[PDB]
């Protein structure tokens, strides 16, 4: 019987429309015996509002139990240690995992975009750069819009570690060179929980 | 037997010149089975280097021991976890305490200083305000100078807990009313986590 811990999809913590969730999951419960109880923690003290789904028979003739709790969006982003406590008749003791959002003092992104350069010009796509650099933490989601509607021909690099300790990554949105020479504005939206209201959007266009 | 683990003194958290600690000390500790060890970890992690000192006996005819656990400034500020496990011959088994800065995600404060009350200026000594509001968490440092020396004249209150959920406090510092008459300049002198290099003042001057 081993235990895993998941945090919440990180868009899901930054949007406070949205409701994230943390879930826990135990495999290779014996269904000889079977019996699994769930006890979960914020900060410790003990809370009852998880959802706990019925058991799933494996093909590996293993048992699988999922236990979903949902997180308020500003004890996630405060930090609020969340801790699932697994017992099972067959265990010597029970099994506990605690997860938190990535801890360590936040530092806000700047959001850099970039036109094509000039030698890329020549070509039929051009491409259209953001920098977002100086996160922490690397939790962080990057999409591209236009004139109100998504733009989604782009791909966008993990973030990578920078020399002060904190992340920088880049996106890149690539454009018939048309709609760029004819003017087209292209924005940049970046949400990252240092942000005011963990959202921000840089625009480029042709100048 | 009893744990208490303590925090490092405030002050020594905010200037990166100070050497924070984090203190275990297990009281009730039965001077007929006094064996104790102390384990320490960081994030879980088992750290080696803390300072144990010596029991001493307490006149009810118990020991208590001391252990000493250096943290670094970067570390403490960044949220890491330090737990003390006590383990002891005589219980059914050890005990854990764990500790780590005040959670949640900081706020910076804002400093304004206030000049005294037009009907204070009436008496022989002023009062000189310095509102500290909207930071979190609520550790603090406040103290006064004037022209390079400590201004020690001044009382200030505890954070108190203001609707936004965010503290404020007020400085008061007493001074002749000549001093301040005679254009002395007066700072209010703030360390919090927040502020840039955790230190900010403000000067406060007749005008
Ligand atoms: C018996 O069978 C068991 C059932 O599994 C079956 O496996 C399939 C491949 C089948 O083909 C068949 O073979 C089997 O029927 C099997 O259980 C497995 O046991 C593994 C360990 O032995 C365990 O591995 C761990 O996997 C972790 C990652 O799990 C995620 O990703 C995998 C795919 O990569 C996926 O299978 C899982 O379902 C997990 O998927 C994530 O799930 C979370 C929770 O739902 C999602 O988060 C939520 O998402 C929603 C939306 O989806 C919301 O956003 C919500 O808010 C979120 O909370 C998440 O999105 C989702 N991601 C993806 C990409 O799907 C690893 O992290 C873990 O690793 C550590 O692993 C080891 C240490 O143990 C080391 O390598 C490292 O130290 C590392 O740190 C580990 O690898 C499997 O997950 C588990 N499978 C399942 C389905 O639970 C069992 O082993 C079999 N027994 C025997 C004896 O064979
Ligand atoms: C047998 O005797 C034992 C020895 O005590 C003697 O008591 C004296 C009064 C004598 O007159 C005589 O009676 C005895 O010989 C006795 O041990 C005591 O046990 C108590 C519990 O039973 C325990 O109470 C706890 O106290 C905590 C606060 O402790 C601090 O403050 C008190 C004074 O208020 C002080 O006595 C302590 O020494 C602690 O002082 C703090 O110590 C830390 C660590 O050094 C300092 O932090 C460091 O400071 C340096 C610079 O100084 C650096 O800054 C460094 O970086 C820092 O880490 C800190 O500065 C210092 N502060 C001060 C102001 O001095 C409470 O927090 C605790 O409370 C919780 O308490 C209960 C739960 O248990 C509830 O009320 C709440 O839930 C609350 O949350 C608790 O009250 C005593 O501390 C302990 N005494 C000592 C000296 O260790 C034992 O009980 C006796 N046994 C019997 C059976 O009678
Ligand atoms: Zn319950
Ligand atoms: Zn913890
Ligand atoms: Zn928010
Ligand atoms: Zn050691
Ligand atoms: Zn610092």
């Amino acid at each position: 019987p081993s235990v895993f811990l998941f945090p919440p999809k990180p868009k899901d913590t930054l949007m406070i429309s949205r409701t994230p969730e943390v879930t826990c999951v135990v495999v290779d419960v014996s269904h000889e015996d079977p019996e699994v109880k769930f006890n979960w923690y914020v900060d410790g003290v003990e809370v009852h509002n998880a959802k706990t789904k019925p058991r799933e028979e494996q093909y590996n003739s293993t048992y699988r139990v999922v236990s979903v709790l949902t997180v308020l969006h500003q004890d996630w982003l405060n930090g609020k240690e969340y801790k699932c406590k697994v017992s099972n008749k067959a265990l010597p003791a029970p099994i506990e995992k605690t997860i938190s959002k990535a801890k360590g003092q936040p530092r806000e992104p700047q959001v850099y975009t970039l036109p094509p350069s000039r030698d890329e010009l020549t070509k039929n796509q051009v491409s259209l750069t953001c920098l977002v650099k100086g996160f922490y933490p690397s939790d962080i989601a990057v999409e591209w819009e236009s004139n109100g509607q998504p733009e989604n021909n782009y791909k966008t690099t993990p973030p990578v570690l920078d020399s002060d300790g904190s992340f920088f990554l880049y996106s890149k949105l690539t454009v018939d060179k048309s709609r760029w020479q004819q003017g087209n504005v292209f924005s940049c939206s970046v949400m990252h929980e240092a942000l005011h209201n963990h959202y921000t959007q840089k625009s480029l266009s042709l100048s």
